[PDB]
């Protein structure tokens, strides 16, 4: 399974390089991007954190978190540790560590995986009136070696050309890292403009 993505990175996100780093940024940005064209999501964040791991919040409807007949297993566990807007997996299993959070229903769901493997089964761990997913998560520096330094110019780019193509979004980039805290927000108008 997915321990043939941490052995072949090459052939999942096309570079170990700076530019498959970077490459795991839209595996889960493109994830909150079809929600938007769903139609529920209204605003995406992506943060690049001081640490270089990356945090995208959308306010979606929410990974559905119910368990699926065919695996036993809630549908974000799947999302996450199967092989498939179908990367995320790939980032977990690229990622020391991710963490998912998904507000839905009036309550916090919650997992963590360690360079792809399950921590604890998703549990319940705050009430809540937003709705939403948050994908939180550390690249792997035993699969990135060249480097786990995020480009901000790079992402902000690509983010305002995500606003562009999706007219109507609100879209952020946001650094964190310490000596070059940046933020720069998007939104195109539509019809009301
Ligand atoms: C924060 C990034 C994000 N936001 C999401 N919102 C949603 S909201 C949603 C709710 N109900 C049905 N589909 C999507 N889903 C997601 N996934 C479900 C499945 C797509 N193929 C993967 C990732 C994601 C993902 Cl991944």
């Amino acid at each position: 399974g997915l321990e043939a993505v941490r052995k072949r990175p090459g052939m999942y996100i096309g570079s170990t390089s700076g530019e498959g780093l970077h490459h795991l940024v839209w595996e889960i940005v493109d994830n909150s991007i079809d929600e938007a064209l769903a139609g529920f999501a209204k605003s995406i964040q992506v943060i690049i954190e001081p640490d270089d791991s990356i945090t995208v919040i959308d306010d979606g409807r929410g990974i559905p978190v119910g368990i699926q007949a065919k695996t036993g297993r809630p549908a974000v566990e799947t999302v996450f540790t199967v092989l498939h807007g179908v990367g995320s997996s790939v980032v977990n299993a690229l990622s020391t560590s991710l963490d998912v959070r998904v507000y839905k229903d009036g309550k916090v769901y919650y997992q963590e995986y360690r360079r792809g493997a399950v921590v604890d089964d998703l549990k319940v761990i705050e009430e809540t009136d937003r709705h939403g997913t948050t994908v939180h998560f550390i690249p792997d520096p035993e699969i990135f070696t060249e480097t786990t330094v995020y480009d901000f110019d790079k992402l902000a780019t690509r983010v305002r050309e995500l606003a562009f193509l999706n007219r109507g979004l609100h879209i952020s980039i946001e650094d964190r890292r310490e000596g070059q805290e940046d933020k720069k927000e998007y939104h195109y108008e539509g019809l009301e403009h």
